[PDB]
């Protein structure tokens, strides 16, 4: 999407895997969907160092709204849950030096229920406009056609942009097309800031190494049309849990660098270990997401489970991950040719490689016939960074 | 078995789960099985506190043998790796005032591939009672005979027994068996001190899923036949390694105190978190796993992706473990009635419940009307100890 935005992937906050849709105000009013939870996820991003890393945009998903409209057909947030309203809920996000997504529906419902914009394109891109909101997720239940979906999907694109307000457009267009037939990346593209491809994450190493394989099986697909603009997302960071080791945190951070994925937290920025925050802070890794050049990386190697991923970087610079998916043992020793990496360029003459995570350390100059050998924690990843000497 | 051993679950330490079968000593010689490997090992159960905590057995697991007998037709240790022989192994060990466990195979060759003991069963057991072996782990590959394997593990039992040494007899026999048939426990229990019954663990939640839920499913067939002398036993415990996040480590602690299972640790020693550490040191559910009283507890309620499991204790107390299995979203609530708990026992007329797990917090006295409210981690575990109390 040509908006001007998402030069970078997208960074920042979203509720959905953490919180879901959670309205029991009464019984448990600490982790129910409010204008609360968001102020107190505002003030951390503020005070706990993740605006300065990056985090930016934060986003409410599903079940912020009420069970209807207005009398002027336009959306309204939970009276109860929102009583000052998304606008008022924007100004204070904006007031921090922070930016405000929301969410809504291609067709007649959202997938919990709440009212959809099948109908109402305009009026609801009007609405986020007038609201201040900053970015959009736009979900695909309740659409009966697919030619419902791609209009749904095009049409709110066109009306954002009417709008004349600058609206990061996260779209599920890809996901809800793929069981019935191949997406055409290069129109989504053209619509979208980022789109979501694979199922929903979870609280789990399953669902990770399945976003990953699913991932590699398509890149063939998907890897070339990502860039400045337009991003594939496979779904939230759940960095901060409960459901993942400290090596599965980390092959999540690596690959999620490596896939230049944007970069949603999902988690309690009110009760996160110092180890996870590090990790979701780290400068370089963050750097590498961050990337300019914007090319995404790609499964270079797979076997003896293992797994080789490398990502080209600006100024002749390379990354690479390097995964242990035996689920058993021991750290496990991978060697691999630095001519190998990189297309052949990135150790050519010699390169300088600082390993990155699982912690950061210099590894030293490797000449063009070197090999480079690791050793990898099982379900855990080494990223690596190569600087070609010049 | 009848010999005296193992009146609580057996404590210690297999290398199997981490260590594998390495045997390149010179490309990994921090991982290869050899015996400075299990020597190191032992110093640090001295030095770090696991045997004051109860992990009294040092075990080597599969690919510690020679490839073939000597002369004399006796298993010999590999010349490379333990150059120095079993018999020296066992006096370091027992030096440092801990036990040593060996391994072998009641068909023709170990799972690895190295000798088996069928045709060497009196041979075998004399030679691991003349080295000094306090515990047997009997494993069951390359038997594809039902008889053999049931003739070969009462076998080995009875030549264990002739020798006049103490020897923990660990078996896996029942896993064997259920290719083909059903096991008989009763049988089993007059001959083994523990036995495994379900596939061999790896360093994931999924294991331990799938070794509870068989557990819990079969639960009819293999609780009641636990208690002081045999115990079920539902692999080694893989705290400290890196598939696990600390609320499953949580769940797999708490859960094998539940089940009165032996907890063989299979990590290295000498990398470990001091959270990992504290985990499998806590001596309050330590204490639950080795209650005197030895009956193994049990999956009492299932539903809404919870699970309640509670185990009887000495003198009227039980532990209770409520796991979360919802693998999305955050802490859930979970009330029960308190009389439920307990067979209705535990807190009549009232109990005291001290929450143990993920953190050791006193709750307070409830009566036998009360509830109980408690908030469970995705993939975690709350493990509580309820004392039956008259006072308020
Ligand atoms: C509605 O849609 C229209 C059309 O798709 C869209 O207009 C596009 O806006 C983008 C960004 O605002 C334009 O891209 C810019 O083009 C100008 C040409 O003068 C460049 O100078 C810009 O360069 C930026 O980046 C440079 C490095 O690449 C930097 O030097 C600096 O940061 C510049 O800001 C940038 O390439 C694009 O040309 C237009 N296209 C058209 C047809 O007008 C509009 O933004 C959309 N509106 C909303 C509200 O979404
Ligand atoms: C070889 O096998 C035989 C049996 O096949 C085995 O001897 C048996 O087991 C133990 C040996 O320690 C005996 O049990 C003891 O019996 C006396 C009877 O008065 C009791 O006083 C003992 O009780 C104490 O220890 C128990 C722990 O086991 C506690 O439960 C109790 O509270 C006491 O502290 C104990 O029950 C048993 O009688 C024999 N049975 C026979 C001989 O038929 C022998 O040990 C095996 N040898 C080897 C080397 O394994
Ligand atoms: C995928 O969609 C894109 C855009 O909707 C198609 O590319 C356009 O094709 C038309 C001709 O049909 C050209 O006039 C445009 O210049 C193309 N746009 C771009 C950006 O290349 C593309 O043909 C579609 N692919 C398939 C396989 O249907
Ligand atoms: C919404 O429902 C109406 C009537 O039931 C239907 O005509 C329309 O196609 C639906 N829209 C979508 C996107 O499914
Ligand atoms: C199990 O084995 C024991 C010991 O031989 C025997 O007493 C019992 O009858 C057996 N059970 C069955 C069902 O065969
Ligand atoms: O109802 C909201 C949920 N619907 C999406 C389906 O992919 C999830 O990401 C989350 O937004
Ligand atoms: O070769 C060694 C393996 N044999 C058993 C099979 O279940 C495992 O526990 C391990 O001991």
């Amino acid at each position: 999407l040509d908006n001007g935005l998402a030069r970078t992937p997208t960074m920042g906050w979203l509720h959905w895997e953490r919180f879901m849709c959670n309205l029991d105000c009464q019984e448990e009013p600490d982790s129910c969907i409010s204008e609360k939870l968001f102020m107190e996820m505002a003030e951390l991003m503020v005070s706990e160092g993740w605006k300065d890393a990056g985090y930016e945009y934060l986003c409410i998903d599903d079940c912020w709204m009420a069970p209807q409209r207005d009398s002027e057909g336009r959306l309204q947030a939970d009276p109860q849950r929102f009583p000052h309203g998304i606008r008022q809920l924007a100004n204070y996000v904006h007031s921090k030096g922070l930016k405000l997504g929301i969410y809504a529906d291609v067709g007649n419902k959202t997938c919990a229920g709440f009212p959809g914009s099948f109908g109402y394109y305009d009026i609801d891109a009007q609405t986020f406009a007038d609201w201040g909101v900053d970015l959009l997720k736009f979900d695909g239940c309740y659409c009966d056609s697919l030619e419902n979906l791609a209009d749904g999907y095009k049409h709110m694109s066109l009306a954002l942009n009417r709008t004349g307000r600058s609206i990061v457009y996260s779209c599920e267009w890809p996901l809800y097309m793929w069981p019935f037939q191949k997406p055409n990346y290069t129109e989504i593209r053209q619509y979208c800031n980022h789109w979501r491809n694979f199922a929903d994450i979870d609280d789990s190493w399953k669902s990770i190494k399945s976003i990953l394989d699913w991932t590699s099986f398509n890149q063939e697909r998907i890897v070339d049309v990502a860039g400045p603009g337009g991003w594939n997302d496979p779904d939230m960071l759940v960095i901060g849990n409960f459901g993942l080791s400290w090596n599965q945190q980390v092959t999540q951070m690596a690959l999620w660098a490596i896939m230049a994925a944007p970069l949603f937290m999902s988690n309690d920025l009110r009760h996160i270990s110092p180890q996870a925050k590090a990790l979701l802070q780290d400068k370089d890794v963050i750097a590498i997401n961050q990337d300019p050049l914007g090319k995404q990386g790609y499964q270079l190697r797979q076997g003896d489970n293992f797994e080789v991923w490398e990502r080209p970087l600006s100024g002749l610079a390379w990354a690479v991950a390097m995964i242990n998916r035996q689920e058993i043992g021991g750290p496990r020793s991978y060697t691999i040719a630095v001519a190998s990496l990189g297309k052949g360029v990135a150790c050519n003459p010699a390169c300088f490689i600082t390993q990155l995570l699982p912690v950061k350390r210099k590894l030293g100059f490797y000449e063009w016939t070197s090999r480079l050998r690791s050793h990898i924690n099982p379900t855990g990843t080494v990223l690596l960074q190569l600087e070609n000497t010049m």
